[PDB]
């Protein structure tokens, strides 16, 4: 896979952010993870966790899988960084976002992941608390 630049246009919620890519505004859905809505326990965390992570970048990358690009409402599909670092493993490592919506196809990751979330339930954090 490879990384591909894009720009902060705003933070929205833990898995979701708003992002120039290629010249263009789009909202970039996480692979592989559900954040808490903002209306459950943990959402204000998860949001503002991610939020951090993006305004802090001073540069931000996405990666694509070797599937589906976009979802069926339009948002981009992707790997987010933040100056290196995978917002998506980061949200899973701090109990702030589960393993989730791991479809064929769209996987890559999967297994950093999953042992990010075995991690953090160990440490009991967050939503494993
Ligand atoms: C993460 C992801 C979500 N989705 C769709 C599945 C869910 O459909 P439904 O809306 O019908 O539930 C929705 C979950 O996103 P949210 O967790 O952002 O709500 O997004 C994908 O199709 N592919 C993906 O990789
Ligand atoms: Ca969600």
């Amino acid at each position: 896979l490879h990384k591909e630049p894009a720009t902060l246009i705003k933070a929205i919620d833990g898995d979701t952010t708003k992002l120039m890519y290629k010249g263009q505004p789009m909202t970039f859905r996480a692979l592989l993870v559900d954040t808490p809505e903002f209306n459950e326990k943990y959402g204000p965390e998860a949001s503002a966790f991610t939020k951090k992570m993006v305004e802090n970048a001073k540069k931000i990358e996405v990666e694509f899988d070797k599937g589906q690009r976009t979802d069926k409402y339009g948002r981009g599909l992707a790997y987010i960084y933040a100056d290196g670092k995978m917002t998506n493993e980061a949200l899973v490592r701090q109990g702030l976002a589960k393993v989730a919506y791991v479809y064929k196809g769209n996987n890559t990751h999967e297994q950093l992941l999953r042992k990010a979330e075995a991690q953090a339930k160990k440490e009991k954090l967050n939503i494993w608390s």
